[PDB]
This record gives structure tokens, sequence and C-alpha cells, in this order.
């Protein structure tokens, strides 16, 4: 019955500590914090501050120039609420300190990305076609979203995702994850980030992994959240018979299929039931 | 003018019998009561008993253990409202009578739903691409719903969808298609399934068959549903000059054209207009 | 700061007049008032006349007639407010006057669209692979609405989209885009065609052009449009890295795609952020 979200020290994991807990977390609920994963409040605050700054007093022209022809949401600003977006490579950076701060804070979140995909993997067994590291160099996506003074469940389709929440001021807890059957509220942690399990991880895995639902309630109201999701490559290949043992509705002729095959050519982030 | 919903005997199908009706039936409305199906009212409640038992009295443990890790309703329990899930394969069965109760009752519905099939294709002189047979040993689905005291339009992308409903105590009529330009009650009948006609139909046909919109109206309101679609295979191959000739907005290139490469490469079972 | 929605000639376009401008509007706003282009209010009233006594006057069995058996909103008569659809070819036309005037009609819309296309092309010196005519030789949809006395945001994914409205009687404005990051009315012009840059546009020309963000807001309420969609062929083929570049978060492997492997296997006219 217990219907706690865990916690999980990243460095402890890599110890090879609390393997069974891990396991079972993956399998049963899909979702934990991490801590000591290089992720700071103190960064987050750094990072949070100049994009909130950009939001509140960039210029039209220069919210432009930083907004893609496409309102895709993948790279740059989006108006619609705000949000920033970037990747790897292809980024639209508001002038001065901002491109320092965001590419190092960026490059923090993927890499505690995939060291805790690396975790879930080995806790599983799992050893993705090509290899776990082509497998985790992919396809990232990190999304800065503010929300002024709400979404419906869904899950994701990533490996995993990252979260890094600021706290409404009034105290009101707004993302909540079905756990135990039971949507759990996930607060602020100063000191954790959020990670939620992704389909993909089920898929890899070959269903030892659960991808929890989660939405956001509605209610000093205001709040951020940094989402980083992990996801794979065009070419990441499974085998079509084990998706149908975990769930997978595939509708894929033949015994093996890439991930492009299964979701189509652009990429979809969540999913609902 | 005449917007009845129709009711024809399987078995007097099988016979020969009422082909002009039931050409015409397939033509203008795409829907029909279905009787000397094999499909008793009998069995309904004896499968509706052992999953309501089940949704009400299954433990949270009980419940996860036949709980897919992605919550697809493809396959095991979904809680939403609640679902039970199932097709020829990988199964998640309850303990105890149940596997035997619902596998014989997914038969049963399964062979209905072939035999439908069978006449809706014979009635309209349609050999599939690769045989009837082949095209009929494919991928249902079975979803059982339970509704506690609501649904946009949309048709069917199945070959045929088979309905057995149990009624609200209060005796509301919540299920609605559009016949005849009217949207029009479709109440439970202890003694017949309801068929829809899905795109599929529409499709392999050469737009003989007519899928109709439906949708569930709003207010002893609750109700359960058996909703059964027949799906093609993956590779159900079909021409895409003919396709697009009865109104489907193909965006494909050449002249043949598989299930995947319109639908993609996951089952969608619904959509709308 | 300039919010305004512009107007170009076409003819004056075509005579390589305004260029600076032109681009300027495709990149800074993508979107525009069209004149000078073969579309008169005269013929939309000759047009709309004719459907809307088809809407009101036409019996289920005519309507029936000229509706197909899957409700995609394609070709002929769709009742939802009540649309009717065309393209080049597999039309479905009521009885007398109304197939001359409508492929009349439909023919000046699809000159239109080619002719605006061409100099979106030519303003941002743009090539497609395998050339500009077979490019703009496509799969154009036509669809005409009447609204009774709404629409949520999104871009169009069409090359262009040009649309002629019927006005409110009472005179309210109901279609707005987005516009220098505010949401700005676009009223009815009897003398001039209204033209979104969709998100082919966006990529055929590298992300030289804006694909504008637009609803229909809520308030003699009434209105029609006429909206006509031009598609690029499913073998439209492009640089998979020049998406990226311009914001679209295409899952794709290798260097070259058609928009069949992007889109998928049916055409998607629109998308939300
Ligand atoms: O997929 C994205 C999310 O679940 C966003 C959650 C959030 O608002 O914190
Ligand atoms: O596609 C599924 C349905 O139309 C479900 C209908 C129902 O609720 O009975
Ligand atoms: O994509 C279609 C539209 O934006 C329709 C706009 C309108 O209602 O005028
Ligand atoms: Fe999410
Ligand atoms: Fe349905
Ligand atoms: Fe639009």
């Amino acid at each position: 019955m217990d219907t706690t979200v865990p916690t999980f020290s990243l460095a402890e994991l890599q110890q090879g500590l609390h393997q069974d807990e891990f396991r079972r977390c993956l399998r049963d609920k899909g979702l934990f914090y991490l801590t000591d994963c290089g992720l700071t409040d103190t960064e987050l605050k750094s990072a949070k501050d100049l994009v909130i700054d950009f939001f509140e007093h960039g210029s039209e022209a220069e919210k432009r120039a930083v907004t893609s022809p496409v309102p895709t949401m993948r790279r740059g600003f989006t108006g619609l609420s705000m949000c920033y977006s970037m990747g790897t490579a292809d980024n639209l950076f508001p002038s001065g300190d901002f491109e320092r701060i965001w590419t190092q804070y960026f490059d923090r979140q993927y890499t505690a990305s995939r060291a805790v995909a690396r975790e879930v993997l080995r806790a599983t067994g799992t050893e993705p076609d090509g290899g776990v590291e082509a497998f985790l160099d992919c396809e990232p996506l990190l999304r800065f979203r503010y929300f002024p003074q709400r979404m419906a469940p869904h899950y994701d389709l990533s490996m995993v995702t990252l979260i890094q929440q600021t706290p409404c001021a009034n105290g009101f807890v707004s993302l909540q994850a079905e756990v135990g059957g039971a949507f759990t509220d996930l607060p602020y942690r100063p000191d954790a980030v959020l990670v939620f399990c992704g389909a993909i991880a089920t898929l890899v895995t070959g269903g030892q992994v659960k991808a929890p639902r989660h939405h956001v309630a509605a209610p000093g109201s205001s709040r951020t959240s940094s989402v980083f999701f992990l996801r794979p490559n065009a070419d990441f290949t499974f085998s079509v018979p084990l998706a149908r043992e975990c769930g997978f509705d595939v509708s894929l002729d033949g015994e093996t299929a890439t991930f492009q095959d299964w979701i189509g050519g652009n990429y979809v982030n969540i999913r609902r039931t």
C-alpha cells in the first residue's frame, strides 16, 4: 500500500546501493526524486532569473529574434504563459550572459538525465540494440515554462523526464502523479529533481519500468517548471513482439521497428490513455 | 426518410436472406442490431459480473498485477471509471474463474465479429487483397468499461465494432448515432448486439459501407459497455486511388498502401471529423 | 512595433514591386491580404449563394447523394454547422448550376493560391526539390463552412491558405491572428483575400517564412468562410537538417524526407503548439 514517492541519491545508485529498492520503484511507481546528481537549487535560480528577466523585460523585437518561424516550442521563445526551449544544437539565445548560463544548465541536465537513464538500464539488465551509449547520445529537449497565476493527465513518451519546479508563493502543490492508484502530490524539493520514467523506458527494458500518468491541479499560484525530456534517436530499434507484450498497441508489420516507425516523423512527447 | 436503426439475424444473413435490405443499410446507415450471432444476454451478465466484482473488490495489489506498465488500455485493467481489455494473446487475467469466463466471452465476440464482417464483405462483393480469411484473422481489441453515475462524436476506424451495453437503472439511453442526418438513440437490447461499421469497412469495400459518427449523451445513470473492435492487420493492403475516391484524405505516394502506411505505427481506434 | 496586417497586389508583386516589403512581411508576420488576384466579391457571392441554398433547402436525400461514406470533410457535404468541400477531382456536386459555378470558383482559388505561392518562393529565392511547378501542382483542398449564430489557436500545415469570409451582419470580427505578439483582427475585405502562410512555406524556404497562429473569437453573429489549403504532394522532398534548423521537431532518420514521412499517411491541415 506504500504510496510514497521515494528519493534516491544518484551517487549512491552509481555505487550499486539500493538496487532492490530502485528496481521495485521503477516497476511499481516509475517516478522518484533524485538527489546528488549535479543539479543544484542555486543553479536553477541562476538560469530561472535570467530567463524570467527576458520574459518580463525583453522587447517584442528581442523576443522575435529568438522565436522560431513555426511555433513548435522546440527552440527559443514561445509566447502562449511563456516558454524557453533548447537542445544540444540549433539554439536561439537572447543577448548577454544568457547563452553561457543556459548552455551550462542544459549540460548539467543532460548529464544527469543520461546518468539516471544509465542506472535505469543497469538496474533492469537492459542492453539497448546498438548499445547503451549510442542509445543515450540522443535527442533531448529542455523546456522552461512560466505559468502566471490545468493540464490533462498523460504519460511521457521520453526515456526519462527530469523536472525542476519553483514553488507557488502561497505553497499550493500543482503537479500530481498516479501512485498506487491515487494521485499523489509532487512538491518542489530545493535539494532534488523529480524524475518521471517515460514510455521509452518501458519499451527498452521490456516492461520492467512503469510510465506513470501525471497532471497539474488548479488551486500566489504562479509557478515555473524546467522539463527535460531525454528522447531516443529516430533510429532507436526495438523488438515488435516484445513491445506488444508490455502493452504497446503497435500496428507494425514484422519483427523489429524504429522509434520513427512507431511515433512517426515528428516527436510526440506525451500521450493520453 | 426512414431513420430507424434496423436489426438483422446473423443466421438469416448467412442463409442469403435480406441481401438488398442489408446492402442498403450498410450503404446508407452503416449500423444495425444483430441477433442470432451466439452472443447472449446471460453470457454478458456472466462476464460482466466477475469483472464488476474485480472492479469493486479487487485490491490495489491484484489490480497492479494485471495492469500494464504503460497505461494504453490494450490489456488488463485500467483505472481512469474502469476498464478491462483483452485480445487474442498477451492477456492479464485476475485469479480464479475470470480467465475461463473471459476467454470464452472474447472468443464468442471474435467469432460474431468475423462472421458479420464476412457478411459485409459478401454483401458488397468484396475480396480483400490477400483473401477474406487472412483479412479477418486480425488484431481485435475488446474493452469493457464501467461508467459511474460525455463522449465527443467520432467514427470508428475498425472493420466493424460490436457493442453490448448494460442499461442505466433509470432507463436513460446514452449511446447515439447519426442516422439520416439526426442523432438516434441506440438502446440496450437484451437479445441483440449493436454493430457499427468502421472506416476500414468503408475502405475495403471501396466506399460501399458508411462509417457512422456516434457519441454518448449526458443525462441511476451508471452503465457499462463491452466494445469489440475488429481491427485489420498492419499489412492489410488497399488501393490508394480507390481510398481517395471514397473520401479518405490520404497523403500516400504511389498506388497501394498498407494499414500501417496510413494509420502509422500505433493503432488508432477512433477519429473525429 | 508595426502590427498592421499588410495588403499586397498580386499583380504588383508579379511585376517585381515591393519585394523588400513582401519578404519582410513573410518573415515577420506570415500573413497578408491579397488584391488583384482574380478573386472577386461578386464570385464569392455567386458560389456562396448556391451552396447556402443547398445547405438550407437541400433534402436529406440530396445531401446524402453528395456525402462521403466516411465523414472526412474531404469532398462533398458534411453536416456538423455545415461544410462543402472540393479538390481537383473526385468531387460530389449537387444537381444543376452548382458544378459549373463551383468548378470555376475552385479553379480561380487554385490559380490565385499557386500564383501567390510562386511569389513567396521567388521572394525567398527558393527552388523546391523537383522544381517549382511540380511543387505547386499539388493536393489542394477547399472547404466552405456555414457557421450559425470558438476555435482553438493553431497554425496551418499548408504551403499557403487563402481565406474569403462573409461578415457577421452585426459587424463582429471573428478571425484573429498573432501579429507582433498580439492577436489582431482579420476582418472581411470585399476587395481582398486573406493569405496565411503555412508550415510548408516555412519548411520549403528554409525558415524564411513565418507560419502564424490564428483562432476564431466568440462574440447577427453567423458567418461563412471559404478556406483553400494549398497542400504539397506526398512526395514533396526536403532536407532533414534544414527542417530542424527552422524549428521542426522532426524524428526522421537520415538526410532527406518526404511530406508523407513527416506527416504520415493522412493529410493533417492544422497543428497546435
Ligand atoms: O510533460 C510535461 C509535463 O508533465 C509538465 C509538468 C509540469 O507542469 O510540471
Ligand atoms: O469507440 C468506442 C465507442 O464508441 C464507445 C461507445 C460506448 O460508450 O458505448
Ligand atoms: O484552418 C482553418 C482555419 O483557420 C479556419 C478559419 C476561419 O474560420 O475562418
Ligand atoms: Fe509530462
Ligand atoms: Fe466508437
Ligand atoms: Fe487555420
